[PDB]
């Protein structure tokens, strides 16, 4: 996303498990690593 907000957002919801991606939000921590360095 690199929106902004989305992309912490994107980080900071993989700490509970609440992404956009809504599912299996474990992934979406590394994702973040690879979207945001
Ligand atoms: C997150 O949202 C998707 C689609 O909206 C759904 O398939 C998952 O079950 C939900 O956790």
């Amino acid at each position: 996303g690199l929106g902004k907000a989305q992309c912490a957002a994107l980080w900071l919801q993989c700490a509970s498990g609440g992404t956009i991606g809504c599912g299996g939000g474990a992934v979406a921590c590394q994702n973040y690593r690879q979207f945001c360095r």
